[PDB]
Order: C-alpha cells, then sequence, then structure tokens
C-alpha cells in the first residue's frame, strides 16, 4: 500500500526514498540498512550489524566472513557477539574483541576447540605450555586436584599442568601421568604400591651399572646380570642431544665404551653428526652410525642406503660399531604419511637396503627397532635376521629372537642422565 522496494532502493511512507539509515520491512520481518547513495547493503557490515546476501540483517545466527577469515555470531538485535561466552546450539562460545570467534585456544581456564566449541571433559595437549591439561564436566582445567579419566588416576598442580614421574603425597603419578597401581623401580629402589595407589613399601636395589667384586656388571631391573664382565655401555646420540662441549669428559666420567651417532633421517642430514664425527675420530672413540627411516617401499629404501654411504664418505667415518637401519611405526608430522602397516612390504624395504648397502662394501648392517614392533609389524625371519639392537624401556627385554646370534645390544633407557650431557640420554648395554 505505501513503502515499497525499487531495484536497489527503498520508497517510504512519505513517498521519499530512504537514505542512511534502518528501515524495517514488515513484508520480510527483517530489518534492512539503506547506504548514502540510497542502496542496500548486503553481504557486508554496518557498524555492528552484518547484512546478508539480498540485504537482511542477520540475527540469531552465525556468519562465516571470508574477508576477515572468521566466523561471527550475530545475536537477538542483530549485534554482533564480542568480549563475551555465547550458548548456541548447546554449546559455549567465546567471542574476542571485534567479534572474532575464539578457536583452537585458551579464554581464562577454558578452552575453545578448531570448531570454537567449549571442550569438557577432554585432554588437552598444549605445545605453547609443553603440557597436558585436562578440561573438566564444568570445562575449567583440573587445578591442584586429582581426576579419574578413563579409568586411570591423574593428578594436576597449580595452573593445572599434569603430574607426571613424580610424587603426590603417598601417590606416583607415572610417565603417562597415570598413578602407579603396580611397582615402580626409580631412585636404585622398587616401589610398591597399593592397587589403589598409595606406597606400601620400598625395598633398596643395586641395579643398573653395577663395580662388584673387582668387576662391572650390568643388571637389569629384576636384578638379572645381563652380559658379563665385559658388558659394554653404548650411548646414542644425535642433534636432539644438542652441542657435546667435551666428549673426553661423557667417555671417562660416564665410562662409555662407545656411541651410535644419528646421521639424520630419510633426506635429511643430522645437525651434529659433522661435529660428532669429527670429534670422535679425534679422540679415537670407537663408534656405529644409525638412519631413521621414512621409507614407504623399495626405492625409497635403495635412497636410504645411498644417503647413508654417501655421509659416509662424506665425513669420513670410521665404523667400529654397525650401521643401523632405524625402523619405527614413523608418521610424518603433518600426518600426510605413514608408515607401511604390512610385513610383507618391510621385508622388500629392510632387505633392498641391506642388499644396497651389501652392493656397496659395507657388510656390517643391521635393523634397530622397537620390542612390540619386533613382536608384531617386524615379525619375519628375513627382517629378524637382521635384528641385534633392540629397544624395551623395561625392567627386563625377555624378547628372544631365533634368527640372530651373536653380539646384540638393549636400548634400556632413553632418560638416562650423564656428565657432560645436557638432558635425558639413550643407554644401552652391548653383550
Ligand atoms: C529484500 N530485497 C527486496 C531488498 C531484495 C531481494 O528481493
Ligand atoms: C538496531 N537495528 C535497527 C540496527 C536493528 C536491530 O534492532
Ligand atoms: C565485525 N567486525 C568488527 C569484524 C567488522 C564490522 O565492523
Ligand atoms: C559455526 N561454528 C563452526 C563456528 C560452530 C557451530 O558448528
Ligand atoms: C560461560 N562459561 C563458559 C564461563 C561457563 C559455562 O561453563
Ligand atoms: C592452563 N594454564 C593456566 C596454564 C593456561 C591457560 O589458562
Ligand atoms: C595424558 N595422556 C594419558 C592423555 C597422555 C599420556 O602420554
Ligand atoms: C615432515 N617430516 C620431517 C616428518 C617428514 C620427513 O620426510
Amino acid at each position: 500500500a505505501a513503502a515499497y522496494w525499487d531495484g536497489d532502493y527503498y520508497v517510504k511512507d512519505d513517498g521519499s526514498k530512504a537514505q542512511s539509515e534502518w528501515i524495517f520491512d514488515n513484508y520480510y520481518k527483517a530489518w534492512f540498512y539503506i547506504n548514502s547513495d540510497g542502496r542496500y547493503s548486503q553481504n557486508e557490515w554496518h557498524g555492528n550489524y552484518y547484512l546478508k546476501s539480498g540485504g537482511y540483517m542477520a540475527q540469531n545466527e552465525w556468519i562465516y566472513d571470508s574477508n576477515y577469515k572468521s566466523w561471527f555470531y550475530l545475536k537477538s538485535d542483530g549485534a554482533y557477539a564480542h568480549q563475551e561466552w555465547q550458548l548456541i546450539g548447546n554449546k559455549w562460545y567465546y567471542f574476542k574483541k571485534w567479534g572474532y570467534m575464539a578457536k583452537s585456544q585458551w579464554q581464562g581456564s577454558y578452552f575453545l576447540n578448531g570448531q570454537g566449541a567449549m571442550i569438557q571433559n577432554e585432554w588437552l595437549y598444549d605445545p605453547a605450555y609443553s603440557a597436558y591439561f585436562y578440561l573438566k564436566s564444568d570445562g575449567t582445567y583440573a587445578n591442584q586436584e586429582w581426576q579419574k579419566v578413563g579409568g586411570k588416576w591423574y593428578y594436576f598442580k597449580k595452573w593445572g599442568y599434569m603430574a607426571r614421574n613424580e610424587w603426590q603425597g603417598n601417590y606416583y603419578l607415572t610417565g603417562s601421568g597415570a598413578m602407579a597401581t603396580d611397582e615402580v623401580i626409580m631412585d636404585g629402589a622398587r616401589y610398591i604400591f597399593a592397587a589403589s595407589g598409595e606406597l606400601k613399601e620400598k625395598k633398596d636395589l643395586n641395579v643398573g651399572w653395577v663395580h662388584r667384586d673387582g668387576k662391572r656388571y650390568f643388571f637389569n631391573n629384576r636384578e638379572e646380570q645381563v652380559g658379563t664382565e665385559h658388558a659394554k655401555k653404548i650411548i646414542d646420540i644425535s642433534e636432539h642431544n644438542g652441542r657435546i662441549n667435551d666428549w673426553k669428559k661423557v667417555i671417562d666420567e660416564n665410562e662409555v665404551d662407545g656411541v651410535i651417532v644419528r646421521l639424520g633421517y630419510s633426506g635429511k642430514e643430522d645437525k651434529e653428526l659433522a661435529h660428532n664425527i669429527k670429534e670422535l675420530n679425534r679422540l679415537g672413540i670407537p663408534y656405529g652410525v644409525y638412519l631413521y627411516t621414512y621409507a614407504e617401499n623399495e626405492t625409497d629404501a635403495e635412497n636410504d642406503a645411498k644417503q647413508t654411504i654417501e655421509l659416509i664418505k662424506k665425513y669420513n667415518m670410521n665404523l667400529s660399531y654397525p650401521i643401523y637401519y632405524d625402523v619405527q611405526n614413523w608418521e610424518y608430522v603433518n600426518k600426510s604419511k605413514r608408515a607401511p602397516s604390512d610385513t610383507d612390504t618391510w621385508v622388500k624395504i629392510i632387505n633392498k637396503y641391506m642388499d644396497t648397502m651389501k652392493q656397496a662394501g659395507y657388510q656390517n648392517v643391521y635393523v634397530y627397532s622397537y620390542r612390540s614392533l619386533l613382536q608384531t609389524r617386524l615379525k619375519h625371519p628375513d627382517i629378524l635376521k637382521h635384528v641385534n639392537w633392540v629397544a624395551a624401556y623395561t625392567n627386563a627385554l625377555e624378547w628372544e629372537n631365533p634368527y640372530y646370534s651373536g653380539e646384540k645390544g638393549w636400548q634400556y633407557t632413553s632418560s638416562e642422565y650423564m656428565k657432560g650431557i645436557q638432558g635425558r640420554v639413550d643407554v644401552s648395554v652391548w653383550y
């Protein structure tokens, strides 16, 4: 009867065109903003309000704005939510200054996931703080308190840091954070815990590298001698240990018989390789080397072998210990690729590496891996025949390999501290 749309323009009750003003259209039951040129706004903002395609003011709804690359939420009056929480579709969301939805980030004691929702009853590893946090049922981080999560007990310190490798009263939180319910061997002692977690007893032990009756032996955490008086202490080092300031100190003070040096991984040289080889050669310290593989197939394996050979000659390496193909359940950082799961593919990968190295004149070449992989994915006679260095950070290795006989190593720890090295060190007993 009265006001009406004329293309981009709006003719009001008085017969004049709208200009620089909001109008409410009863037919559409929506608000529209008319600009100074008399045309309605659309697919754009006006102050605190967003005008959708066709001009309709957004209200009680999400809008994704591709210019800002952000979600926004327009409230009951159309105004964007900002510096405030909103319960939407039965989930809590936080809006920052200027209305940008919070995502993958903290808001005080709450954490918003990648879709903006406040998380509840979830673990969060936050690399920004380098620790685990647990967001409770109410969304707040567990703090100075116990929480039972998935059948196990965890303790959270001040500021919510998950306790690990440490005591909280009568309870010990293990490396996973889980409360000990069994036994823990540490500090040269065995700690015995009730099923409910409380410490019951501590029994002194004399395990590890021990000098007894004029000779040196290695005892596992079951107090069993591993090897003979000639058992050797071998560390393995990489750029991850940083630059070693004084190698001679490391060797003498820790009684280290030899070193396995990381070459790098498929396609990349280790940052400390050059320095490590230089020093180990200069001091006549016995060493071997290892390459962490990201191989998927035989081509990758032959390339791994070529890289290995290239580095050996480049640095004039004098190899007292073997060349090691370090085989693990690898996965790219960006998760774009992961190791082949089938045994037969690894049989081909491993044997191509071996054959290539052998053809190049290197006969002292073996596989390193961890016990569980060797019991599963790598359990094949043509793989196991090459395996003589095995990782298991356990009380005993208790693993048999009928396919290899001779000198071998057990990497029993990745958490040893040694004089002259910053941080934790991998150590093996060679027997
Ligand atoms: C709602 N407008 C009339 C402004 C345009 C869509 O027909
Ligand atoms: C306040 N506006 C007129 C801009 C619309 C919502 O009420
Ligand atoms: C919603 N923003 C504040 C990001 C733009 C509109 O003024
Ligand atoms: C629209 N969001 C993705 C921001 C939340 C609702 O799924
Ligand atoms: C609105 N808060 C997120 C702050 C509390 C609701 O869990
Ligand atoms: C969990 N912290 C308290 C450490 C940071 C976020 O508030
Ligand atoms: C804290 N979690 C149990 C989730 C991780 C242990 O590594
Ligand atoms: C991206 N990564 C370094 C994990 C893969 C190496 O090929």
